[PDB]
């Protein structure tokens, strides 16, 4: 079926669903992100302050606070309700291309341009970790749902996988050939996805091998999602496409069509029923 | 960031650096026997203090800003007026070099560790003598009073951190593990953790417990330098491998290494915000980084 | 309630009380500083060594020094005590128009009409910083309160925000319909105010936005002050009125009438009871 | 008659400066709004009104074909308006200006303490007036074109020979800043406007012929009558009083209260007199 | 028992001095990091060389007296002409030549006594075996044997032709920081910091340890007849002992100054010490 649509007069590279489902919001080339009510398409309030573009967004656990990560080197934290910038983060020397909020809501995590992975404490505003090892651009970081763990997916075709507590590097997963330009974790914690040159793999967290690898893409996945019960998995790419994949049977379940640009990304509704997709035509569309 | 403001050049080793309180202007010991105040905004030379026979190990401002001490090889702590208007006391008893000073938070004592063996607490008001402290049979080269002034603590060749109560001249609890000549020390905003600075490594400790906490390892050589950042988060080092290295307190992560030197680091300093540190080397220059 | 009058022979343009609230310094075109104790009424000392029109004065956090700005292009200490000269400032090129003394007491700022702000290190009287940004005449600086901060506004419509230290600018806020005549932080250090062309703003100063536009003055405001508490806002404009405004509601709270020419300067007691105003009538009124 | 004719609004400020155009029939006002206006004296019009100074207009004066309007202000040009401007530059603000009786020439006094003259043709500057201690507020050329009178903040009135830049006399005895200026139309006589109050000086004898005391509060204005008879002041007290110049006795006081007045001129017959407030009103009296 | 002219233009600790084989030439490694060769008869300052980036801890001249070797915290060896180097990992505190004049042996702070081939300039032998900072080196007459100094509190004794440890002299409760080798060979002395010993090379025991000195014995030299043994310490006395009996011989006050290092004339009849203030001094 058809979605719908919502409008951004710049480039939408990053959206995200509320825990609780009600809101979206999306980052945006603007240097703005929105925030929309999703039963009425609403669009609330805004919250501007990045200096460049926005290139990634995540909402905290218990939805009260919104990280983002952009291209002015920054990380920062809003407050939902009121709108408001509550803190910024600083440290990374470029673009920021990722964040992920912790399940516990006490730290987030960004990748960079300038080849570390960044951890940082919500509560102090500092910085708890940073993440030293690979040799190019860090495209994607995600927390393993038990909040133990962090994963970072580099240009350097590698993916890294960090103890939160200590800031150590457990394990680096080779993914030779290939630029990793997005990561997710499956909300069980058995199964790590990455998207990369019009290919998407799946790996067994507990082995550190290649369970199957997605082909259907003609061009860069630069996102990758779980859907919540684990079953189903979203990609999106620069074919303009969103393909929704059966994990269980690893066999392409379908093709979503309709954007115009690349889509840079994915994420799926709490429950399960929908998706939501950003793409460089400025729209982001919510397909059930 | 990581990314370094400004450079200043003083062509000779720079072996000791502090920032005025206020945040405007910097102190730097140097191989010459003279102490150098510079404005940190406009990299101007305001002041040079001569007086000293011998390299000047350690520089210190005084809690409000109008004094700075300075230990020098030649044995001696001199007082300055940072007016400069007026010359300033001495202070001799020292048999051997002084390679560090440092201020009690009211701004009436001053503590100084030397090569034989003894920490003195003198009188900076008062014209009196000063207590003894006595090392472990090693020298001292390093000191550090506690955020509140009740303890002061004492890096030594024996390998330990010294503990003495101000009050009483008791010695409180003695840190053990670094497998060298204790080179530098400082306390935590808080007063709960010490930071230590030796061969190789930077060690955290809990000083309550006087136990060790952590051991950030990464230098390739001796750490002659250490410092707290004012939040508590960060550790600031200075090695004999020519970088500089800041630590999450946390993790024990290398927040950043500075490579900007090409000799070796002999001191680092914070700013009281917190924003920027200052390295100096022994390739005669001063290096500001946020 | 009617206020209590002192006297100076020429126009009265700066006022400021000693932290202590016994004393009160008058700046004026005699080209004097005038020093009152408050309790008795009495000119304690005469400020010599101006040779223009002093615009602004303020004292040391201890209370021991004060700080003029002239049109002479000076910035002097004067140790109140001895009523001696102490120090003379130079630099500045053309007249001196606001002087600030920092919480910390080891800085004063002045604002030039030169373009520039600049801050004297008063224990060495050096130059420490020349703050250059400004396009147009500086007309006022201030401190935050924690100490780490400098404001100054200009003609060009802009407040900018310089860190102490290293004299780096931090924010531009702009204010482009108007020309910026004076400013305060709250003792708070979270809000500042400006004075315009009738009309007096207040600003957010974390996120840099606009929090109110209080109207009522119908010429220039030259001065604002915060109440020690925060809960007030004194205004003194050319309209000749001095007005006090709730700061939380954002409403007006009264109108002190009386002087007959414009109001240059205003200050609070430390008690916060009493209000202090200078103008051009040659006349300083002290409030309750 | 005394009687007030039309309140001529529409400034939102001070207005500092009046002059009627030399053929009567227009009404040019300066004010800190930083325009000028020009009115019809007749009502039946509004004309245009002048934008591009960034700061108060102190000043105005017209050429005396009438074609050309001159301002000074704040921003510290002196434009010449065709009635775009031309423009000059002073070091500092500049607050006075007039034009030769010849119209060859532009007289600026300003803040920089000189007053600098100006070949209207040319626009060549040709001549800096050397001697004041402070502020230039008031300047106007005499009749015959020959000499430039000026008041200062420093409490003087000098006279200048134009042609050689060369000082003639300083007319002491304010106790404070001369605010305006005049010259008489026989040319024998000057009138200084101050924080005090109002002289009268002879220009060939370089002596005071008068003080003229009335006023309670500052004087901030002062004309001759076209025929030479008589003076205009206007004052903070908010009066404009009228002299004779001969006797030196006050002749009649206006009360335009409310409102300090600020600058005042006479039509060119002599049967009217603009003065300017503050608030930005412009009043026309016989 | 006298002294006769001190020696100045150093600007900092003597640390080390030498007499030329021959004669006739003094050579003062210093702090100030560079090397002063002196003319011992006329008492006049012949040259300086420099070059060294930090302190010059030893000096040791070639037997032929044409070359001289310096040790730096630079951690470079430096050979004179009377320039060449080489590398250490760490500090080199110590430098002697064979007396054949083959090898250079280097102490460092790397826990190892390096030994070079000097015409060839390849390093051959490393020796190891130390637990921290060697001080001092010294071979033997007949240079089949090496002796080092050592942080670790310990002498030893190597063979030179193969690289492995002959000997351990433990005793000392401190830093050793200087060694001699007697010109017969049997006796060899350790200065510490608190006192100075001989040890016995073919039996391999200590002949006795000398209690005289007040604080840090830094320097220890022997005659050239193997007689008498002279110590250098921070009580600022030099102190001469007969190495057969032991017993002290005579005190020579120096005062100011700490003495950090004494060498003896080829001859016998002059005694050279270093001080702090960057003088040297000898004595007859």
């Amino acid at each position: 079926n058809e979605p719908r649509i919502l409008t951004t007069d710049r480039e939408a590279v990053a959206v995200a669903f509320s825990p609780g489902g009600s809101l979206l919001a999306g980052g945006s080339g603007d240097k703005l992100i929105h925030v929309w009510d999703v039963a009425s398409g609403d669009e609330l309030h805004t919250l501007e302050g990045h200096t460049d573009w926005v290139r990634a967004v995540a909402f905290s656990p218990d939805g009260a606070l919104l990280a983002s990560g952009s291209d002015d080197a920054t990380v920062r934290l809003w407050d939902v309700a009121a709108a408001e910038e509550r803190a910024v983060f600083e440290g990374h020397t470029h673009y920021v291309l990722d964040i992920a909020f912790s399940p516990d809501g006490s730290m987030v995590a960004s990748g960079s341009r300038d080849g570390t992975a960044r951890l940082w404490n919500v509560a102090t505003g500092t910085e708890h970790a940073v993440l030293k090892g690979h040799t190019d651009y860090v495209y994607a970081v995600a927390f393993s749902p038990d909040g133990s763990m962090v994963a970072s997916g580099s240009r350097d075709g590698t993916i890294r996988l960090w103890d939160v507590a200590t800031g150590k590097e457990r394990d680096v997963l080779q993914a030779p050939a290939e630029n990793v330009v997005s990561l997710a974790f499956s909300p069980d914690g058995s199964m790590l996805v990455h998207g990369s040159d019009s290919t998407v793999h799946l790996w067994d967290v507990a082995s550190g091998e290649a369970l199957h690898t997605f082909e259907g893409h003609t061009d860069w996945v630069r996102a990758v999602a779980f859907s919540p019960d684990g079953a189903l998995l979203a990609s999106g790419s620069d074919d303009r496409t969103i393909r929704l994949w059966d994990v269980a049977a690893q066999e392409e379940h379908t093709t979503l069509e309709g954007h115009t640009e690349p889509v840079h990304s994915v994420a799926f509704h709490p429950e399960g029923t929908t998706l939501a997709s950003a793409s460089e035509d400025g729209t982001i569309r919510i397909w059930p």
